[PDB]
């Protein structure tokens, strides 16, 4: 059985059906600190960074894998980085040891560009790279993928993780995350109202759709266990722009949208990130690769945040 | 006021004493988990796993700088990986939040080596690279300069750190880590005796003499604040070498010593780090030197660890 934790997020609110679609409605368990909407599937509630929460969880359903999505974002770590620490750090130290005390086939961890610092390179970043993270949140996701690695060399405990660039989604809401002014902008698109955007004019950030993105997950996650040689930190994105760029592309379509530039603490966030990665390893090793390009996800986002507004 | 937490180690027994010479005895506090002579120093227990303990320690004394030595090492951490990261881990926190909730002004963090792996050039490393230790060990001192550096960025605490190769000493005695064997092999040779080398014969590695490690923690310690740019992890080393290489230049002194190599899974751990480092940036941003080359420290070492086995009489 899959357990999915912090199941109430951006991701989970779309992988938990993905998952349930895919391998069995009942071979899916979703769970946060925060209970949302799962579409009948099984949900209980589970701290991360409780350890005697998560064994008691791991027995009664007999968990066979983990889908590890809880973890307090960049902006919010920033604003309280004690919180980060504690749920990031400690919460997925806890998950790995109850993996490797139980029988834990595989264990799920999405990374982060914000594992990267002002040091890496800005463009066609590969995997192996520079990681000096300047946010409390990228410190404690570089530590998860070190100590993912490492379970798996020591432990053989099966952990694998790749790194998301900034997600563009339309099914969960937007949480003023450092790179979700690409979905905030489309709210204010769709009304025809001036958006106030956080990031620099030419921020340039890697990004991709969430379709890509599920896919990408589930598929690191059916790779073969032998096959995979990187196993943990592969990058992973579908096209790169600026707030700027996006806006004029939105704008094509809805021509009466404007925008105004009042950048925040989360340009200086997203400022020590690079703006695009080589995410070759990942389709070397597991063919990720991407079905929605950027034209592509602009219209179907228009079309799917008009329809729901 | 300076508190050194971890003092009854390798580093700390012999950092202590140093630090007393160099601002006096009641200006520095020694505190550890394990008691050991400290020599008219003051010592405290101190679990830093317990933050509690560290606030009333750092009340108490009115401390404004910490030397943060508390923590598993390579070996020890990769038998009880459980233990250091709860140590190492938790325990760097503890020390960063609450010297910053009280006004603790410098915290320098001795890091390691050990935060490289396999991917990280071996030869010449620069401090700013690749950094995928593979070691329970390397990970929390990798992530412990990085909230080091975070701290500093995000509150304004004065945190520093540099990186340590192996530590050669002759007052401190090797506790079966990765690099012991560097100090080891002194007392067998001296004996005349066949020592077992548990790393390969041709495992190289970047290493240094005890009075330079003191000297620059002690360096960076005190350097400039306008200079400091890296700030968290500095490369250190003086000298590179295999077990086989240091072998043959004390064979050079004692000829009637030998050597057998019968490795275990410290020579594993060596194997995932570099051979060489590249110390620049820390003698550009705060002076970093080396006053012990090889020959010095082979000449010293015979000389302290002769007398240390009464092999030629204090006098
Ligand atoms: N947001 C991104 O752009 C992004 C990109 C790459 C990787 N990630 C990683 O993916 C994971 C989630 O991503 P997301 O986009 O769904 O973020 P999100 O903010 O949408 O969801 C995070 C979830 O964590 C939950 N949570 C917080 N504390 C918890 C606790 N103690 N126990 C259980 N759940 C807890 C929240 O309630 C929330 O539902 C995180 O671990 C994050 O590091 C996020
Ligand atoms: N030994 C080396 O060659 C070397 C090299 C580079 C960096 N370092 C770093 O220097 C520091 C100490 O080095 P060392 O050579 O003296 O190692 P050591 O093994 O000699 O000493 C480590 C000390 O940590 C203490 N300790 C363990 N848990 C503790 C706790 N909970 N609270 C307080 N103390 C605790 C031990 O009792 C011991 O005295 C470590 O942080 C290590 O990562 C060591």
């Amino acid at each position: 059985m899959i357990l999915v934790t912090g199941s109430s997020g951006q991701i989970g609110t779309e992988l938990v059906p993905y998952l349930a679609e895919k391998y069995g409605k009942k071979n899916v368990i979703a769970s946060d600190i925060v209970q949302r909407d799962t579409g009948g599937i099984k949900f209980i509630t589970l701290d991360v960074s409780n350890r005697d929460e998560i064994d008691r969880a791991v027995e009664k359903y007999s968990i066979d894998a983990i889908f590890h999505l809880a973890g307090i974002l960049s902006a919010k770590g920033e604003k309280d980085p004690a919180l980060a620490y504690k749920v990031n750090m400690n919460g997925t130290y806890n998950i790995l040891e109850a993996a490797k005390q139980h029988r834990v086939e595989k264990v799920v961890i999405p990374s982060t560009i914000g594992v990267f610092g002002p040091e890496t390179p800005k463009n066609k970043v590969p995997s192996i790279t520079i990681t000096r993270p300047r946010t409390m949140y990228g410190v404690t996701k570089i530590a998860a993928e070190l100590l993912g690695q490492y379970y798996y060399e020591k432990f053989g405990l099966d952990v694998r993780s790749l790194r998301y660039p900034g997600i563009i989604s339309y099914k969960a809401e937007p949480t003023a995350g450092t790179t979700d002014y690409a979905v905030e902008i489309f709210y204010y698109a769709v009304k025809r109202e001036k958006y106030k955007c956080y990031l620099a004019p030419n921020r340039a950030l890697p990004m991709m759709y969430m379709p890509d993105a599920l896919k990408a997950l589930v598929d690191l996650y059916e790779a073969d266990r032998d096959k995979l040689v990187l196993r943990n930190g592969y990058n992973v994105t579908a096209y790169t722009f600026t707030p700027s760029e996006l806006y004029s592309k939105i704008k094509e379509r809805i021509p009466e949208f404007e925008i105004e530039y009042k950048e925040d603490f989360r340009d200086k966030i997203a400022a020590t990130w690079p703006e695009s990665l080589d995410s070759s390893e990942a389709s070397n090793e597991w063919g990720f690769s991407i079905e929605y390009d950027l034209d592509r996800t602009i219209d179907d986002m228009i079309d799917h945040i008009s329809e729901k507004l």
